């Protein structure tokens, strides 16, 4: 009678190397930006994360335990290449091995993603995506772990390819922590998703019977105003830094004239050059139909107010209703509306922004064959009672977008699969351990894990594709 999934529709849990795993010095694992960054720019460590280089066995019990048939991790490229080329650190593909044996032991398959946000420090110091020597370094790996890895059947080249460009050069966040540099933002884009493009034409050219595929935020952008004109295009220009140029480069194989229209503004407005060769759009062309599925990382939408001005962007990390800022020269600013709810770090909380991206990405670009939202859930400090976590909070805002996957599904999208974030608690970037997301709560302190109360409810989610 309510909204309902469809029965082969895999209910996973999604995770992250670097931020689950732990062990980052031991057994062979090679830098990494953050490893700094964490402790001089901010006060908590990686250390020991959610214990995953050993715990994985309880994890991948208890997802299965609760009706988790599927579940994102990523390859830690430095576990693998300490240093990005060169000797495989054989402890490391060791590790990834015994992962995947208890996946399949635990009946919940692996969708491993190759990068995500881990480019091993001496890669990432010499450039990272903005190094195009770089660019055959993550060509190899890619290479490298197709040939290794036989047990994946789901393949991921790079996860948020948007918001590393976000954190990087334009909002400070993530290490090397620059701002405002949008021909940065929009080389970034280019070089990191020309190499997600090779490594697609790689894995069809070897013959690999799997699926390959990327993984990209789409945060919805509406005007603030419709009716305004400059506010409409507000959003115009918006979208197309952290959704449109990307999208263009996977689906048509290079940039339609709208969004160079917008990208030749950005960087008139705001100065900068972009490298662009042909070789880059005959790799990115011959990949474009070549992608298996995409995958969707929503959380919210953002409203944008055409408004001239200076750029300034202040982001919210510690968690302070409206203290974010967010204003770029030329394009507008973000600009919450009063009615729409929010969180402490003000992420809108608008579950019909991810069916509208959902259709967008249909409509445009109908090749996109299926998707997978392979990301999604909300993040506050959970507070343990009862050795379990009465998050009806949480329940709420995954149930609300679960309810609009049924209608997008109903209404043609080719949607199959929902991955919460996180499956177990673990290790915040701009929050560390206080921004507990998964359905499993795990005690840092004793590395121990206790369902909390959305697990439970998710198993009957899973178990009768009913969402109630």
């Amino acid at each position: 009678m309510t909204k309902t999934l469809p029965k082969d529709f895999i209910f996973g849990g999604a995770t992250a190397a670097y931020q689950a795993e732990g062990a980052t010095h031991t057994d062979g694992k090679g830098p990494v930006a953050w490893d700094k960054y964490l402790e001089d720019n901010y006060w908590y460590t990686a250390e020991p994360a959610s214990d995953f280089y050993h715990k994985y066995p309880v994890d991948l019990e208890l997802a299965e335990e609760y009706g988790v048939n599927g579940i994102r991790i990523s390859i830690a490229w430095s576990r693998i290449f300490p240093t990005g080329y060169g000797e495989v650190n054989e402890k490391g593909v060791e590790f990834y091995h015994k992962l995947f044996a208890e996946c399949h032991k635990r009946h919940v398959e692996p969708f491993v993603t190759l990068h995500h946000f881990d480019t091993p420090e001496a890669l990432h110091s010499n450039g990272d995506f903005l190094n195009r020597e770089n660019i055959e370094h993550f060509i190899d790996y890619a290479a490298f772990c197709f040939e290794e890895f036989p047990e994946v059947n789901y393949w991921t080249t790079f996860n948020e390819i948007g918001p590393i460009g976000d954190g990087q050069y334009l909002v400070g966040k993530f290490p090397p922590g620059i701002k405002y540099d949008l021909a940065k933002v929009f080389q970034s884009h280019h070089n990191m998703m020309v190499s997600h493009a090779r490594a697609v034409k790689l894995y069809k050219d070897k013959g690999y019977k799997g699926e390959i595929g990327v993984v990209h935020a789409l945060p919805t952008k509406y005007p603030y105003d419709p009716e305004n004109p400059a506010d409409v295009r507000a959003a115009e220009l918006e979208d197309i830094i952290h959704n449109k140029f990307i999208l263009d480069a996977t689906y048509l194989g290079h940039y339609c004239d709208k969004t160079m229209e917008g990208v030749n503004h950005i960087l008139a407005e705001n100065g900068g050059e972009l490298d662009l060769r042909d070789e880059d759009f005959q790799a990115l062309d011959a990949a474009k139909d070549l992608n298996d599925f995409l995958g969707i990382n929503y959380y919210m939408s953002d409203w944008m107010q055409a408004f001239d001005g200076e750029t300034e962007i202040i982001h919210n990390g510690k968690g302070e209703k409206g203290s974010s800022k967010y204003q770029i020269k030329g394009v507008g600013r973000r600009v919450a509306p009063d009615y729409v709810p929010r969180t402490d770090w003000d992420w809108i909380i608008y579950p019909e922004g991810l069916y509208d991206q959902i259709m967008r990405v249909k409509n445009d670009y109908p090749n996109y064959k299926k998707i997978y939202i392979t990301e999604n859930g909300l993040g506050y400090k959970d507070e343990f009672v009862d050795n379990t976590v009465y998050d009806d909070g949480r329940i709420d805002y995954v149930k609300q977008h679960l309810e609009v996957l049924s209608d997008a599904i109903a209404d043609g999208a080719n949607v199959k699969g929902y991955f919460i974030w996180s499956l177990m608690d673990v290790f915040s970037w701009s929050n560390g351990y206080e921004k507990r997301y998964g359905l499993f709560y795990v005690d840092f302190d004793t590395q121990e894990r206790y369902p909390k109360k959305s697990a439970h409810w998710y198993k009957k989610l899973a178990e009768t594709q009913v969402i109630e």
